[PDB]
């Protein structure tokens, strides 16, 4: 099938571990610290991953950072969603950090994690493929609606290149459903909505000052 | 072209006036009261409009209301956006209520109205047509991601019928751009984001209790 899709597949990062501190008592603070620390390390990996997207590295450093600052949480959430597809009512933040309803309640994340589980439910019903997941991650980055873009035409070209990849993949692999590409694009509003819910919640956590956060995570959060 | 598109065009409601009270001094309260009153009357019209969407009235009354309660602000905002396409840095809430930057600041709506203006800017660049606007309004309704749907398969059918209409319209009218339908769908995340910003802001206004709101508007806001 489509070369861009194949390329994104081989550029897919290895999974990383959450490593919750086994000496620390379980608490909302522990859970939130673990998740923010995981997100910080995933962000480093995402920045490295983005250089493999055709045309992305040719953008100005400012536009690269604008896209990332707008899209980072959508990319993080798409990851948890994809890792969670073979599970039921649990979120696989990492192989060693799987959150069920009880844990979500303990962390103060019941509403957010239920929203993420709504995304999981929809992609389950659509039988989301890894090929589609990696392409949607790239599309979310290109389509992230930053207000600070310098070269708008180049960003549009990036959107178009990735959209074409999705269109082509679906036309070849899913002839039984001539509207599958569009159905995939129609999942992006819920991703955007859920990401905004997450950013707002963790921004509040940042303000309260009880959960330690690393530099990159804080930078993205404050952007 | 496509029959569903033609149908949605003839089902398009007439414009309504804002009628700000000429005896009341200008204030943030006046502006916000005017806008909420306008929105209340537009919601009545939207409910009437939705019965013309193929298949919508065959849904249970509960599912009809779930869709509307999720999508109402996206539909309102799409309306202001479309009315504003031939203007610059102004929002045409009604023929008699056009908001510029100064008015937005006075109303406490600078951030929200700038976000809406970002939608306007994007649709301007794409040369959004009335045909596309009415179809996107219907798609936003069907794709509104309510968590309370009874007949999920029927709602999916509704999404599919309207998506097919958009696909068919673009294939016939815009052969020069085989990705135009997808580009249109890719504007929906920003619509969702902007709508959520609006709902959250006016929910806060509701809590503060200084701006009078009518029953239907309050019901939608509280849903
Ligand atoms: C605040 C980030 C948190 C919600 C999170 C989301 C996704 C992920 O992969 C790691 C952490
Ligand atoms: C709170 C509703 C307000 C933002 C509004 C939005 C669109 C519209 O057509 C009328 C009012």
């Amino acid at each position: 099938y489509n070369k861009i899709v194949s390329h994104l597949l081989v550029a897919e990062p290895e999974k990383i571990y959450a490593m919750p501190d086994p000496t620390v008592p379980d608490s909302d603070i522990k859970a939130l610290t673990t998740l923010c620390d995981l997100a910080d390390r995933e962000l480093v990996v995402i920045i490295g991953w983005a250089k493999h997207i055709p045309g992305f590295s040719t953008l100005s450093l400012a536009d690269q950072m604008s896209l990332l600052q707008s899209a980072w949480m959508e990319i993080l959430i798409l990851g948890v969603v994809y890792r969670s597809l073979s599970f039921e009512d649990e979120l696989v933040y990492a192989d060693d950090y799987i959150m069920d309803e009880d844990q979500s309640k303990l962390a103060g994340l019941l509403d957010l994690n239920n929203a993420i589980l709504q995304l999981v439910k929809k992609y389950k019903s659509m039988k989301l493929e890894k090929e589609e997941f990696v392409t949607l991650k790239a599309i979310a980055l290109a389509n992230s609606d930053s207000m600070h873009i310098e070269d708008v035409e180049a960003v549009q070209k990036l959107q178009d290149v990735l959209h074409e990849a999705l269109q082509d993949y679906e036309a070849g692999q899913h002839m039984e459903d001539p509207r599958r590409a569009g159905k995939m694009l129609m999942t992006l509003p819920l991703l955007r909505q859920t990401s905004t819910k997450a950013v707002q919640h963790f921004y509040n956590i940042k303000l309260e000052g009880k959960v330690p956060m690393h530099k990159l995570f804080l930078e993205m959060l404050e952007a």
